[PDB]
């Protein structure tokens, strides 16, 4: 029935955004990528040069179909928020309509209303620092980019979404339990995001009949995950998860993708405001073996 | 060839039926576990076509029911049945309805299965507040509503394939106070949600089998009507205050169940998943 | 004239004793409820001065023990005792040890009390994993460890003053998986924490009485030693990974209990309070 | 044994800061007030003129003793963070050493090391707006003033605190469950604060043997609470609490104070990283009557 999904936060094929795209594509949902301007050019070149073709293979019966690929920066709500420096920066200078409001408008003009929205991004300048050593600026950066970006995303996309639409984001259990090394206010940011998902579920539910949930994912060696280490963090997390989770299988990006796909579909019609753990059951453990 | 056993169907008005309907959409073969005191009433209504409209999925298909068997979650094995039950008019003409007996019967008739649904509860003192519940009444609630899941798992894992999946149904009274949800049902649900985690660990590590529980919102089922207009209140409150105003349907729980029982959810286990139009997230009635 | 009944003291090595010591600091009169199979051993050790050093509070004072009574949380009333127990060598020389009988005895001897501590648990199959626990074993855990709180409340409220306060002890295995905490103890604790909320509502509205539960970290008590080196592991893990490295003492739980039982906490009820050096907040062992 | 407590966030006698001061004073703890510069002058005048004397009465046996009263703005980590405008603002111009670091230094110089710390402040420019209508600036303001201020407070005060010291803040259940009207990112901010309390408990515990907890308080008609209403919010909350809480008594500021006092004392030695509800049990309810 022409399901269309905007995925905010893909920069290569190694993260959760790609797994989500892949699983949605299997269900025939049309995909639009929102790509952060620092990685946008290299994403487009790699794509054009066929570097992603193997990764786009669904089952060798089918391959992913990408409707569109758009520059997107979740730091900026509207054109008026973009500082002169950023506007003129080498990587931004050749790009247009990349703020949250502008991408919503652009999508609406080209394709009309959509019914699925994925927030799959996060950022924090001081992620390598422990919370106690994080500055005011660095903490506010984490909240701005990782948490506020969801609210803003919702604010502007609800106008271009049909009733009974669905929105998902991605979170991590460090919001609820202590993960040393998940620094820079990222733990704080995921805690805010999980709480905001409830408040948004209430308002979007009553005022638009739109659902919103978040997926608390287990560890995946994405490009962003690698950046967490100082002086690795993700290696430890993965090793620990595969050794101690109730389910010992390797956690795949498409494992999250298939849950995202369910949550974005009408099958999850009575679920909203929730944090859903897709982490091989690791979250349930207290004492290891 | 997916097969699901659904323990706890008494008519077409509860969550078991909605779960059956939705699994039927995905062409899963369904086997009903029916409490013996209502087994013959159910079979008669079924034979008489009372459930026919309720069995329609759409233009294409109609529910495919593989089998319907008497099943009593009060009893683990044949040895556990008391004489009063043996001498009951409703039980005396039935056989092989203990938890172990039904596992053996299903396995003998159809081989290994890969989906298991616990959709049952009982508490002989549900109408009393917790403080006025007796020891026998409280332990009955836990026996029928909580331990029954553990025993179901114990006997059914042997007849299940690797990567199988199990769900039960719970209610948010385990976590926040619902006056009226009495007789130790709130306790039973708290135990069920906790047991779901412990079972998830053991079943996952030993068998690669998953187990989850769905925390459902209110539905005007037969069991619900037995709690003391309680259900009319809960439904009215939910439809007034839940983030989503839609009427909650048994098939809304059914489609979540179907997802949790399928391989699409291979990385989810030990979880309480809320399917209640968001009501659980609210604090202050607006 | 504050009086506290402490149900579940068997020696000086568990949390009941630590709670007794701390309440004694505040000059609360303490009455011990002692499980009959260990009642005479306890009385003999006490008479023989084995507990004397353990009774010292400081330079000033020593624990003031008002009374010590046999108490069995298995039985609500005299009628509930089975003949095998009646004919037991340890029970036959004792009397008035059912929950109701002890409430009546305390009230007759000393009048109304204002503090109640449930510091007991039992599970006959604690050494089995949940999946291998039988119905009788699982219901025993719930009967002795969970329902006992409800019944304690039921019978003791009549002998308590308005604004009285009640606590029990739980463990984080109710909420997160602890392999080894078997026999349905994890289930019993989940039910206990849930029941604490439901009881809080009813006791608060009807009697202005508060009830809370303390989720304690590991202590090398007699009961703990019976779980299967499990306790040595938990202690070692806790002292290695808890935010606070201090050794957890029974009196660390005792001073929290004393606060929860006093009027300083008049606005706290229905809560699970973690007294475990912060261990529960951790996800990833650093 | 000369217990000394710094209370960050008092501006009159109607809030939780005053109840906390009163209960601590009963235990003979010496109190130092950190007073936000916009209300500081009026606080000092009222005090000098004896306007608080009745409110300082403990039991007519005893009256509160306040060791010191210091201008304090939790927006600023160090002197170097203060913008020229604020430095020169009418209400700030005559005040000195009011940043987090400067007050810590000042306290240390005058009285040596302390052992108790209370964060009893919050702020959010757009509190009257629902989350969806909150701007990026307004949301970041809520997190900065209500959440980051705790981390910073901890960072600078740990150097002037003894081992086995204790720190508390105040939070509200809107972090966990939806409270329509608790707007501007305050819900997000309390969610971050509750999560930060865990991460801080871990680091302060291991590296300083210092405890930190937060109290999730029920509704109290403080000056700040009144400011929440638009176009009242607190009236509704109070009425609802007294009608539906397990305990029907009126919730008092000193009810929180006596819990704060316990948590700050050695009696709570094995408790850290926790959210403790002091709300007459309201949080435990699902369905009202
Ligand atoms: N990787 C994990 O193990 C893991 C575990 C739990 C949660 N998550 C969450 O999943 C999400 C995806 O992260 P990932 O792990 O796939 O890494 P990723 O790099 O694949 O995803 C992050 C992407 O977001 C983009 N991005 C960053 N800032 C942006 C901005 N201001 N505007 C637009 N785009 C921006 C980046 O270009 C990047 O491609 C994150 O929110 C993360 O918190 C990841
Ligand atoms: N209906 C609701 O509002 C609601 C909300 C949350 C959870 N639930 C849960 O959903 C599940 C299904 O109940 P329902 O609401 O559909 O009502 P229901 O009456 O349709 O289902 C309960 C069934 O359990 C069966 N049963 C009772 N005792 C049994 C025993 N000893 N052995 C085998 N079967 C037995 C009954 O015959 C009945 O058919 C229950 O576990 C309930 O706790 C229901
Ligand atoms: N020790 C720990 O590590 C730990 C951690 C968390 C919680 N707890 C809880 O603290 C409480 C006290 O146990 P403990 O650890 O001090 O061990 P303990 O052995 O000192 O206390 C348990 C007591 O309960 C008594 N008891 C057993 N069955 C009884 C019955 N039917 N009626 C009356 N009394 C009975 C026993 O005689 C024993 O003295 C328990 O409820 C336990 O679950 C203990
Ligand atoms: N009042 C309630 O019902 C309630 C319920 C739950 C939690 N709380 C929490 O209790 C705390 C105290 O608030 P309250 O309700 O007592 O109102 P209050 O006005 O008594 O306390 C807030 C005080 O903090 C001060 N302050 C604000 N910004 C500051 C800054 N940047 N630097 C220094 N000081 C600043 C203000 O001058 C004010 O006096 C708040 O954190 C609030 O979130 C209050
Ligand atoms: N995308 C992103 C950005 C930053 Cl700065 C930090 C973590 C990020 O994602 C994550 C990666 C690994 C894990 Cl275990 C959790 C995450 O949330
Ligand atoms: N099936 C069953 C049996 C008993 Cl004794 C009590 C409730 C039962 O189901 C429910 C019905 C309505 C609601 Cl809101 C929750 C339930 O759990
Ligand atoms: N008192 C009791 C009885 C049984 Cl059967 C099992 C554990 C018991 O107490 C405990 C001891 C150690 C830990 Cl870590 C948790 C407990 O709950
Ligand atoms: N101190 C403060 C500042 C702002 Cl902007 C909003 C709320 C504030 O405190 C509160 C008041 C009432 C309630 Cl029920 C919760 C609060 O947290």
């Amino acid at each position: 029935n022409e399901d269309i999904c905007f995925i905010a936060g893909i920069g290569d094929t190694n993260g959760y955004g790609w797994g989500i795209a892949k699983e949605l594509s299997k269900r025939n949902v049309k995909i639009i990528f929102g790509i952060w301007p620092p990685v946008y050019n290299i994403f487009m070149k790699n794509y054009k040069n066929g570097k992603f073709d193997n990764d786009m293979i669904i089952d060798k019966d089918k391959k992913m179909n990408i409707l569109d690929m758009l520059p997107f920066d979740a730091s900026f709500d509207t054109a008026n928020d973009i500082d002169e420096e950023t506007k003129n920066n080498k990587r931004y200078n050749m790009l247009q309509n990349y703020t949250i409001e502008d991408v919503a408008n652009l999508i609406h003009q080209k394709y009309g209303k959509i019914n699925m929205l994925v927030h799959s991004l996060a950022n924090a300048k001081e992620v390598q620092k422990d919370l106690l050593n994080t500055s005011r600026k660095g903490y506010l950066d984490a909240l701005s980019k990782s948490s506020y970006s969801l609210i803003s995303l919702c604010k502007y996309f609800v106008n271009i979404m049909k009733p009974q639409s669905s929105i998902i984001s991605l979170t991590y259990h460090a919001s609820q339990k202590v993960v040393p090394g998940y620094g820079g206010g990222m733990s704080s940011a995921k805690a805010a995001l999980e709480s905001d998902t409830r408040v948004l579920a209430y308002h979007l539910g009553r005022n638009y009949n739109i659902r919103i949930n978040t997926i608390s994912a287990g560890p995946l060696k994405s490009r962003a995950a690698t950046a967490i280490n100082k002086l690795t963090f993700i290696d430890y997390a993965i090793e620990y998860s595969e050794k101690y989770a109730p389910l010992r299988q390797k956690l795949l990006s498409t494992d999250i993708g298939s849950v995202a796909s369910f949550l974005l579909s009408r099958e999850s019609r009575a679920i909203t405001g929730q944090t859903i753990y897709v982490d091989n059951g690791l979250n349930i453990m207290f004492l290891p073996d």
